[PDB]
């Protein structure tokens, strides 16, 4: 919203919404600590199917820095 960005709990999703979506998830990087909407970062093999929810989730920052 304005100053609701905690150093350990910071919701940064592509939707720019720090609300309580279907399911939230925190980055697996202690140097990031960024929460994101699982549904937003979920890529199901099909539309309306079982999305792929991996054990370790890395935001865009970590994703690029990792080049995975
Ligand atoms: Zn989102
Ligand atoms: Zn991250």
């Amino acid at each position: 919203g304005s100053d609701s960005f905690q150093p350990e709990a910071k919701v940064r999703c592509i939707c720019s919404s720090t609300m309580v979506n279907d399911s939230m998830i925190q980055c697996e990087d202690q140097r990031c600590q960024v929460w994101q909407h699982l549904n937003c970062v979920l890529i199901p093999d099909k539309p309306g199917e079982s999305a792929e929810v991996p054990p370790v989730f890395y935001c865009e920052l970590c994703r690029l820095s990792r080049a995975d």
